[PDB]
């Protein structure tokens, strides 16, 4: 997260860290046994780490659970990043409590202007690479589709929305992918992509979760 702030230990209880000997992506706990992330984060041998703050130190409250199966959206396109959503089933159910909780799926799409909270352990620098130990947060509004499409001509699908600041300096970045975009207590987006990080007129593009509610529910119900 570039231009964000230290969230505070366990203040984002639904935030998940996807680990394979190091943190490579974020995710959101949607129920005791299912995590939603980005399809481009797909990797075998994934360990889901819940209740994390400092990812390098064991401080207590952590829960390391292996993924039993990662279901990448069947229509995910790795070039366009369209349908960039993946469901991960936990080998065991997470122990939900004050520091490890699930986030609700939206019942309707969020409108432009809506302020959301984006979080993750991704790169904190626009020019260079600097990864934080603790979770970083960023509050950012959902942009209008006209502005979004103006920023990324021919790259925005109906399953994507822009959120961030056109002036640059504040945005999600590498390592944040798969992470949550929560608006009014609902998971509206998944950190997907962007041209660089915190660049002027190049906001972050996120997977529009409200377009996937039925798919998520149906897939979970059949798995
Ligand atoms: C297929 O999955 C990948 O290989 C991933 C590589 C990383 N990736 C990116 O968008 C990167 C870094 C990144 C990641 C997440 C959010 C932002 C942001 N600015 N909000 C930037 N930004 S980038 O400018 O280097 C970039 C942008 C668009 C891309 C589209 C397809 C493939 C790689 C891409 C890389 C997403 C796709
Ligand atoms: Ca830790």
């Amino acid at each position: 997260i570039v231009g964000g702030y230290t969230c505070g230990a366990n203040t984002v209880p639904y935030q998940v860290s996807l680990n394979s000997g190091y943190h490579f992506c974020g995710g959101s706990l949607i129920n005791s046994q299912w995590v939603v992330s980005a399809a481009h984060c797909y990797k075998s041998g994934i360990q889901v780490r819940l209740g994390e703050d400092n990812i390098n130190v064991v401080e207590g409250n952590e829960q390391f659970i292996s993924a039993s199966k990662s279901i990448v959206h069947p229509s995910y396109n790795s070039n366009t990043l369209n349908n960039d959503i993946m469901l991960i089933k936990l080998k065991s159910a997470a122990s939900l409590n004050s520091r490890v909780a699930s986030i609700s799926l939206p019942t309707s799409c969020a409108s432009a202007g809506t302020q959301c909270l984006i979080s993750g352990w991704g790169n904190t620098k626009s020019s260079g690479t600097s990864y934080p130990d603790v979770l970083k947060c960023l509050k950012a509004p959902i942009l209008s589709d006209s502005s979004c499409k103006s920023a990324y001509p021919g790259q925005i699908t109906s399953n994507m929305f822009c959120a961030g600041y056109l002036e640059g300096g504040k945005d999600s970045c590498q390592g944040d992918s798969g992470g949550p975009v929560v608006c009014s207590g609902k998971l509206q987006g998944i950190v997907s992509w962007g041209s660089g990080c915190a660049q002027k007129n190049k906001p972050g593009v996120y997977t529009k979760v409200c377009n996937y509610v039925s798919w998520i529910k149906q897939t979970i119900a059949s798995n």
